[PDB]
């Protein structure tokens, strides 16, 4: 029995998941090739026995966002202020703790659309909408500072807690998933990372659960794609159950009929692939979810979706 506590998966329809990576829903599955990028993410990473990675932490509404204190206005603009960041907990920010940036700090390039909040201890407030650029060489998160860009140009407190509630996207420049942020700015590489993840067997690829998630203006699905859902990671990290092998065989059922629709393989170091080509969404009933079946190795061949 010790060292043996058996794995499972929670139960919960395509419906009742949340994405990793941005604070909405999961919209559909999804798989790629994505032929040439390397797939790299920092939230939504987990082992399978528990061991968050990366910039991951538990809290949904924490995911891509910011709190901290604006010390200072830019001079010669105004639409800038500099916020020295806390971790979204309210803990202080320390940058020796062994992570790549304060745990929930966006892991792609993008104009993020969001809102500026403030309360001061009388308890007068404001709030007001605007952009997170964290393709900035001011985005730089790891040393305990970022640029947050506001169309109001006054109404902004100094040494006030401050709040960044992310939306969506502001537009589509610069706008790319699997690019990472430097998060200590120019000329200096990003340590601790959760590693890159790669199908390791012919025939496979990822499986995604993907979001679209809002553009304020431009074109794009505005794809947003997660290795592992909010709530999984939240259930291994409760369970705490060992890995026997290096791959879980998962089968995704339904729950009435006892239909199984297909196969994947679930990693232990926190990703699925399934044995498919090309790029396409993939249409399951809306009461399935996918169920442990047994322990598998890395070259176990799956029935082809
Ligand atoms: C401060 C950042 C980053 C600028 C930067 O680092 N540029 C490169 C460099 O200086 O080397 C910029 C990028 C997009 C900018 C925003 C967008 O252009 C949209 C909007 C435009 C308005 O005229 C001013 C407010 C507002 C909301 C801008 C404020 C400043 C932002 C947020």
């Amino acid at each position: 029995g010790p060292g043996s506590k058996p794995f499972t998966l929670p139960i919960l329809t395509i419906g009742e998941l949340s994405n990793s990576r941005f604070p909405v829903p999961i919209d559909e599955l999804y798989t790629s090739p994505n032929e040439g990028v390397i797939v790299q993410p920092q939230n939504g990473r987990s082992t399978l026995d528990g061991e968050l990675l990366g910039t991951t932490q538990l809290v949904p509404s924490n995911i891509c966002a910011l709190r901290g204190r604006i010390n200072a206005q830019v001079p010669d603009d105004h639409h800038q202020w500099n916020l020295q960041v806390t971790n979204t907990n309210g803990t202080p920010f320390d940058p020796t703790e062994d992570v790549p940036a304060p745990l929930g700090t966006p892991d792609f390039l993008a104009n993020i659309y969001g809102v500026t909040s403030q309360r001061n201890p009388n308890n007068t407030c404001r709030a007001h909408d605007g952009v997170l650029a964290t393709w900035s060489p001011k985005f730089t998160p790891k040393l305990g500072s970022v640029i947050l860009g506001t169309w109001e140009e006054s109404d902004l407190d100094l040494n006030q807690p401050t709040r960044f509630t992310p939306v969506g996207l502001f537009n589509t420049d610069h706008f790319d998933q699997w690019a990472l942020p430097s998060y200590s700015g120019r000329l200096t590489l990003n340590m601790n990372l959760a590693p890159s993840v790669s199908p390791l067997f012919p025939g496979e690829q990822l499986l995604f659960f993907r979001s679209h998630i809002p553009l304020k203006g431009g074109t794009s699905d505005g794809a947003i794609d997660c290795l592992l859902p909010q709530e999984w990671i939240q259930h291994f990290y409760q369970e705490s159950a060992p890995s026997p092998t290096d791959v879980a065989l998962i089968r995704y059922t339904n729950p009435d009929t006892g239909r199984v629709l297909f196969e994947a393989k679930l990693h232990r170091q926190g990703f699925i692939t399934v044995a498919n080509s090309g790029s396409r969404p993939i249409v399951v009933p809306p009461n399935g979810y996918f169920r442990f079946d047994s322990w598998v190795n890395q070259f176990y061949s799956l029935a082809p979706m």
